């Protein structure tokens, strides 16, 4: 024969219940029995994105056959899986690859259309070596094969679309994603199928969390194939955490020390100890094969409601009067009632834990492909949201309006009542030049999801061409940039969940605003390579100096409205009303005071001494030290990178010279004492 | 042998013009981004038509298509919007005079994708200041007239001919205002509704939110950015106080100056 | 049989203390002994740059199997290292190889779903002479069998990622 | 790892330098446990010069593993061209493979730079 | 020129001879080199520059020494 050869028979195991029953997928099915009860063209294809389940479309298709659910056009059909890959990898020779497929399509042609061909994975039949296409062509027009293909929608607009002839021959079902609660329906299904495997249960709350923050967060995978790599990953850590038992191996590591210790000293007492503890490790043990026991029941009994279920099925099947109500109403509701008394013995005796994956293993497993804070407020988050304002000023010294400002926007966005299609918060920071813009932005990333290095710092004082907005949005193809990417759009694919931070807007091409209109807008932003770019999970900052002047001259004796309608005034003048029309809240910055300087020289000395501290000095300074580097460091135009560029000349160059001159000795007291224009260090 | 319309929405901003044409989009395909939008304000210049189209053989992009007829060669049925149609260069819309002639479209590959089945709608703001000015005292017959003359002066007498029909927007009035901060709150009890909560208002407040957020000059999101902080701050600052028990009305009463939400 | 004609017990030899104590690598093997039960996708491939002892990765799981240091379900496992190179030429007739393989396989499921299978430089499965892959195509998703892969990085992005009915 | 193979670009005296070790074998400058061990170059030429049927080629190929296998590591195989080893008739060299690594069979490797490339570190079953 | 050859060898030492010809967009390069290393060209990608060696050269002060 060839058919055994070469094909696998999916109707001798779905009657040997070796598959899935997916459920729904009705007008799917639906559609491919009306194709397939056709005269011509007898061949539909099944496309969609991978996952999605068009092989479970096929073997539900199947069951459906072996079951009975298809019109009289189907019943008694065979499906039958060709395997391209099991036809090409033989052929060295000219013409034995032909000779199999005439042999498959001479004994397909002999069961007379009593045999519904099934191909998974249609596009390795066109380009596999003329070789595969041109000779099922004459049968696929007179409809009597009965060709299913089964391919990915990119394969299908490049392999077959291309090649037209082969492309009439078939016939599309286009196959989409399964809704959210769909996806529940399919995960309720095949927790009564998971839990007779991994031996363990499955609290329907974790399904529903499982499905929703894959949903939210898994953005390659799709449906249902990433619910079901969740929920099976966590069923298979939960056979882990079975026999993971810890508490055993450290009392067995304490009696074997115990003994050791006991066999050579032969005061004793340890024969008392170790009889103690040899007693708990009995006691523990005896309550593990407990433990082991009641889950070696209840899967057996788990197990057994199941056959109960497929033998209530096969006289559905047969059809015995006595056998369905007898199975039926005894069998079901007392297995179903003692499998939860095991359930609820199992929450009573597992203390050595859990055997029910609950919401938690999802998200460790998922934290463990990605690392989000992926549950809700948990308290831990959530206070540092209710401390926004406090977690902000760990960091950042001064400027409340503004870190008020971003926590309630946060705060917004964390309850879901941003509007969703747009980001999660514009902002317009203001005011004088290099305060804390880039620390408020730094500290905003550090606190949002990971660290400062969480973001996008764009310099838009180089963007003042056309062709610079032609780089930052991407080339357009037959183009240059085309071939090296964009510069906005691939820093944000990379960093999905990021902070872009812009500098000196103003300073950019008088264009770009019109870039950031569609930002504003609705976050999508389709790059020069036609892909669309999605900003809903990502933060817009833009900085200026449109009124530095103006803010830093009229700050006494005028409040924050006066101020912000002011600069909204002036920014009126220097932007456009569209571009301030899409901004959630204009923030305003105000000047800094001398304490505040002082409080950035505080956090300058506590990174310092933390660094010579790993270098493995101590050292001590005087407030008078202090007062030097503020008067030398601040200015009315530049602001604390004076304080910074300061601090260096005046202590990181100096001081660490006198390190490496064998001065300084680590351990010693080192307390930084005033000179007339200088700090010098001593020994004490 | 043409598309079922083709508009070109004036007005000045935040008036309802793309909300019109996500408003269709929801009525079509019952779904808010199941339309193309070809967001002009990228199309600054020429080498950005050959992004629309399609990148020529022998060239770079040859091997993908564009991105509009690959658009539609999927979805022969949809609502193509093309959003701010005079931020881009004069020399764009040319492909566009051959869309609304005929229907048919030449990508870079050679092949004519059919649009006699889509809307192509533009949505400008060229008429902003003229409207803003003279909507008072004026007919909507000479203010469509005097609007097209000055679209005249911005466009080629070629590619106004194609419109199926231009429309002007009118600026808002307050009793719109009033409506639009009333489906804002709609959607928002929706969405929080769906969060889980009883949440109604008092009618004093909306009239705090109205005397918040009207100026002539900008429309609709002021009113928009009002209600999203003056409720969403001190709403979702007692959502994450634990304040907010399910199953409790939730009346946004007013402050002296703010709107409260109470427990009851 | 031809267990004894083509295979290497792991087992027997770590059982007769012929292999190495392996040091380390308890991360490797727990996320090995997650794979290896599951319902889906259980078959892991130990994928790295070569030569640093993933044949010896599933030498210490087979060790721990003997030593009874594994999780209850692997207590009774057998490891057995199929050859790529013992396989091959015995073959003048048109797929004397693919007899011999067939013969395995059907061992293989006799042993009913208890062998564990290793397999290194699995790009040789893929291509080989049907040869390996698409005889095992079907083994590789009928439950019969349950390989562990063992290539570099450069064989899994050419020849797995591809093969989608693999991947 | 008891098989060295030789690396060298051809025509760097390989076989010279196996020769060599096997006169200081014979001059006895080697330390005593390879004093008595015996040199032996595979023949691949008379082999080939009468084979007919199925296998009886590698039916005296087995037989000469057999006898080193019964000469018990007392003789030191050398190979060269071993890239052309691998497959020349399970075919050639991978009937071996267990006996290599297990003080049974010590092939001596002898063979090219490139080819050491080709047919030797990718195929990493033996390497 | 620059970044790009670190980006080919990220393991040596880097020479810029004649950098009393430069213009002040260099000058702030080489500030951005003498602050951190780190530096990116115009089409993202980000390059450290700590693991070289940086010399430059002038001819004025020279001709004072001759
Ligand atoms: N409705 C369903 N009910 C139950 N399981 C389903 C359902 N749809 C998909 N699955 C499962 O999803 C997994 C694979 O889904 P598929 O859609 O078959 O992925 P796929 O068909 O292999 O797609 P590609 O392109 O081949 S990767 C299998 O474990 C199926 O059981
Ligand atoms: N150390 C040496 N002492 C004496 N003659 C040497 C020495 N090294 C090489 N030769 C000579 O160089 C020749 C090289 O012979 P081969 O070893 O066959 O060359 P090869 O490097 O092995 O290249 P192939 O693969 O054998 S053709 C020898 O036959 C000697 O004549
Ligand atoms: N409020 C603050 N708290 C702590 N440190 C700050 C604060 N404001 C500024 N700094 C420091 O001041 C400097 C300002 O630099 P930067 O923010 O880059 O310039 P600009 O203020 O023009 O944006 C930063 O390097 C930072 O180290
Ligand atoms: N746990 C271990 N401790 C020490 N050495 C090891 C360990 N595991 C493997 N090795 C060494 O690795 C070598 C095997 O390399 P291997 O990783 O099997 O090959 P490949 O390069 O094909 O992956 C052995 O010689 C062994 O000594």
């Amino acid at each position: 024969q060839a058919l055994k050869k070469y094909t696998i028979d999916l109707t001798e195991r779905a009657e040997q219940g070796k598959l899935d029953p997916v459920i729904g997928r009705d007008e799917e099915i639906r559609r491919t029995i009306q194709v397939l009860q056709r005269r011509t063209k007898n061949n539909p294809v099944l496309i969609g994105e991978p996952g999605v389940g068009k092989t479970a479309i096929v073997e539900g298709l199947a069951q459906r056959i072996i079951n009975g659910e298809v019109p009289e056009g189907l019943k008694g059909r065979r499906v039958l899986a060709l395997d391209m890959g099991a036809l090409v990898a033989g052929a060295k020779y000219r013409g034995e690859f032909e000779e199999r497929l005439k042999g498959v399509l001479n004994d397909l042609a002999k069961q007379e259309g009593n045999v519904i061909l099934f191909i998974d994975a249609l596009h390795t039949m066109v380009g596999a070596g003329m070789d595969a296409g041109n000779m099922l062509k004459p049968a696929l027009a007179r409809g009597e094969l009965h060709c299913v293909g089964a391919t990915t929608l990119d394969e299908y607009r490049q392999y077959i679309e291309k090649d037209a002839a082969l492309e009439r021959r078939f016939q599309k079902v286009f196959v989409a994603e399964p809704s959210v609660e769909d996806t529940i329906a399919i995960l309720r299904g095949l927790k009564e199928r998971y839990e007779l495997h991994h031996h363990v249960q499955i609290t329907d709350p974790a399904i529903v969390a499982a499905a929703t923050l894959s949903h939210r967060y898994i953005a390659d995978r799709q449906l249902p194939d990433k619910a079901i790599d969740l929920i099976d990953e966590a069923a298979s850590s939960i056979r882990m955490q079975i026999d993971s038992p810890e508490e055993l191996d450290r009392l067995d590591r304490r009696i074997i020390q115990l003994k050791l210790e006991q066999q050579a000293l032969m005061l004793d007492m340890l024969n008392e100890e170790l009889s103690d503890k040899e007693r708990q490790y009995s006691e523990l043990e005896e309550e593990w094969k407990a433990e082991k026991a009641s889950l070696s029941g209840t899967q057996t009994i788990k197990a057994e409601l199941e056959q109960a279920k497929i033998a209530i099925e096969q006289a559905r099947r047969v059809g015995d009067l006595a056998r369905m109500s007898e199975l039926q109403y005894g069998k079901i509701p007392e297995l179903e009632k003692q499998l939860e008394a095991a359930t609820q013995l199992e929450g009573k005796t597992m203390r050595l834990l859990r055997n029910k994956v609950t919401d938690a293993e999802i998200a460790e497993v998922l934290a463990r492909w990605t690392g989000i804070p992926v549950s809700r407020m948990m308290e831990s988050e959530r206070e540092k949201l209710l401390r926004m304002e406090q977690e902000l000023h760990h960091r950042v010294i001064g400027q409340n309006e503004a870190v008020d400002a971003v926590s309630n926007a946060i705060r917004r966005s964390r309850a879901g009542l941003a509007d969703p299609n747009r980001p999660i918060g514009s902002f317009l920071f203001l005011g004088p030049t290099g305060v804390g813009k880039t620390e408020l932005c730094k500290a905003l990333a550090n606190f949002m999801f990971d660290s400062d290095e969480a973001m996008v710092r764009i310099d838009m004082s180089e963007f003042m061409e056309k062709h610079s907005v032609s780089r930052l949005v991407g080339a357009p193809p037959g183009y240059v940039g085309y071939e090296e990417g964009g510069y906005l759009t691939e820093a944000v694919r990379r960093r999905p969940y990021s902070v872009i931070l812009l500098d000196a807007v103003e300073k950019a091409h008088p264009d770009v605003f019109n870039i950031l209109l569609q930002v504003l807008d609705d976050g999508r932003l389709t790059d020069g390579q036609g892909r669309t770019v999605d900003f809903r999970n990502t933060v817009v900052i833009m900085t200026s100096n449109l009124g530095s002047d103006l803010i830093q001259e009229r700050f006494g004796e005028l409040d924050y409205a006066h101020m912000k309608e002011l600069v909204l005034g002036v920014v009126s003048h220097n932007f456009r009303p569209e571009f301030i029309n899409r901004i959630d809240e204009v923030v305003v910055f105000h000047p800094l005071g001398e304490q505040h300087i002082a409080s950035i020289a505080q956090i300058q000395l506590k990174r310092l001494y933390k660094r010579l501290e790993e270098r493995g000095y101590e050292i001590h300074i005087s407030d008078e030290a202090l007062k030097l580097l503020s008067e030398n460091g601040y200015d009315p135009v530049y602001g604390a990178r004076p304080l910074k560029r300061a601090i260096q000349q005046q202590i990181e160059n100096p001081l660490a010279q006198q390190i490496l001159s064998g001065e300084l000795v680590p351990g010693k007291v080192i307390r930084l004492e005033v000179n007339e224009d200088r700090i010098v260090a001593v020994q004490h």
